[PDB]
């Protein structure tokens, strides 16, 4: 049933934008004795946090040094601003408290993902990827010789346990073990579910298509309230892998009641295919991880993400009938990019208008992917058609890619958006050569 493989990849959904909440860094600093410790601190904390913490960026307190003396220089207003020395200050040591406001428990506050420990989450993000990767091209062969469904089950009971045991993780590294055989299984269902539907019914072959994206759309759309009903990491990754153990009840139908010629063949298409593959998964996967710089309010974001990426992609069909395939692809591709540099060209104040680029361009890449994967069916004739297995693998290593390149918001804030708003105006640039 169409209903049950929607039901999936909107849990699915829900799964993968679990790194973008539990993942979320809210405003820390590290332990400090006139700040947490008994009542002989002591009135005013403010004062107390501006004399115990240099400033930092953004104005604000620094979130990674603490004065080992209180430096009373800073509060008294006659004395000159910043005259506090390099070498009155500790490397933040005491260990780092978390605003509970927001979420009240993430993997970020548990393990301590600061300054010297900063490139963990996307790298912990580059590792799921990773786990994708080998689940795309490992379960292939597993799928050809045990079965679809067989494997299909697998998948998901790997995925149930996965989930319940990173819900539980009492390390980091051990947590990234569980989300890299949970990414495996993740894509061993994506394998499964695309080759379903990819020949089930199929004329239908688009509808059916669209379909799966109306999908995972529904989903970031629901997984909003998800995140925003559950304020705990651990119970909200339980009642997101609980769905999965519900599914497993349809195990086995309730128990009874090669083709390397892409590369020579074709070049020129196949070049731009992975080309657009990739930036495309470059993009989502580096802006659908990232959403608390891209606007203010992480759950309105992305439940407006999902109310204005229904109709975009789902006029993509009807744009994709009446214009063709490579003129509205290109016009999406470059509508996100401009979104995307635009995000970059706003000043930060306008957090409205950021919030409506962002979901523009992630409406935009979405519409781009809908092109792409309806025009690689029709880019190479059927003796050629592993040419989409060759695209997708292009598109997971792109995504994979997606959160390395954000390490450099130390050279800049907008390097990265920079990045993500030029890779689909060269990606468009080049889809617009296409026959
Ligand atoms: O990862 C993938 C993906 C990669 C390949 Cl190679 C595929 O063939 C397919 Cl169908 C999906 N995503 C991530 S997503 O947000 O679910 C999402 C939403 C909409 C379209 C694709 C897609």
């Amino acid at each position: 049933q169409t209903m049950a493989l929607m039901v999936s990849i909107m849990w699915l959904c829900t799964q993968s934008m679990l790194e973008n909440f539990s993942a979320a860094v809210p405003s820390h600093r590290c332990w400090a004795p006139l700040l947490d410790n008994s009542t002989a601190q002591a009135l005013s904390p403010e004062a107390l946090l501006a004399i115990s913490i240099p400033p930092g960026p953004n104005q604000r307190p620094h979130q990674c040094r603490r004065f080992r003396q209180p430096q009373w220089q800073l509060l008294d207003p006659n004395a000159t601003a910043t005259s506090w020395s390099e070498a009155d200050t500790e490397p933040c040591v005491d260990g780092w408290v978390y605003d509970r406001s927001i979420f009240t428990s993430t993997i970020v506050a548990k393990w301590n993902l600061v300054c010297d420990s900063h490139a963990l989450k996307p790298m912990a993000q580059s590792i799921y990827l990773a786990g994708i990767l080998v689940g795309a091209a490992a379960c292939g062969p597993a799928s050809d010789r045990f079965g679809r469904r067989l494997v299909l089950t697998w998948s998901y009971l790997q995925m149930a346990v996965m989930g319940t045991a990173a819900a539980f993780a009492p390390a980091f590294p051990v947590y990234c073990l569980f989300r890299f055989l949970l990414a495996f299984a993740v894509a061993g269902v994506m394998m499964n579910t695309g080759t379903l539907l990819m020949e089930w019914t199929a004329r239908a072959r688009p509808l059916v298509m669209t379909l799966n994206s109306l999908g995972f759309s529904f989903g970031h759309g629901l997984t909003a309230a998800v995140a925003y009903g559950v304020r705990d990491w651990t119970l909200l990754q339980l009642v997101v892998s609980v769905p999965f153990f519900l599914c497993f009840l349809y195990s086995w139908w309730l128990a009874e009641s090669g083709t390397l010629l892409r590369m020579p063949g074709l070049r020129f298409r196949t070049c731009i295919s992975t080309l657009c593959w990739f930036a495309f998964g470059f993009t989502f996967f580096g802006l659908a991880l990232d959403l608390q710089a891209l606007g203010s309010n992480i759950f309105l974001l992305q439940m407006f993400i999902g109310v204005v990426d229904i109709p975009a992609k789902m006029g993509a069909l009807l744009l994709l009938s009446h214009l063709g395939r490579r003129p509205t692809l290109a016009a999406s591709l470059l509508l996100a990019g401009l979104c995307i540099l635009a995000n970059t060209l706003v000043p930060h104040e306008m957090g409205a208008l950021r919030s409506a680029l962002a979901v523009l361009g992630l409406g935009g890449v979405g519409a781009a992917f809908t092109c792409i994967t309806i025009y690689s069916s029709e880019l190479f004739p059927t003796v050629l058609r592993t040419a989409v297995g060759l695209g997708q693998m292009a598109a997971r290593g792109g995504a994979i890619l997606g959160p390395l390149v954000r390490l450099l918001g130390v050279h800049g804030p907008w390097l990265p958006l920079l990045v993500y708003g030029t890779v689909p105006v060269l990606s468009g640039l080049a889809a617009l050569l296409l026959p």
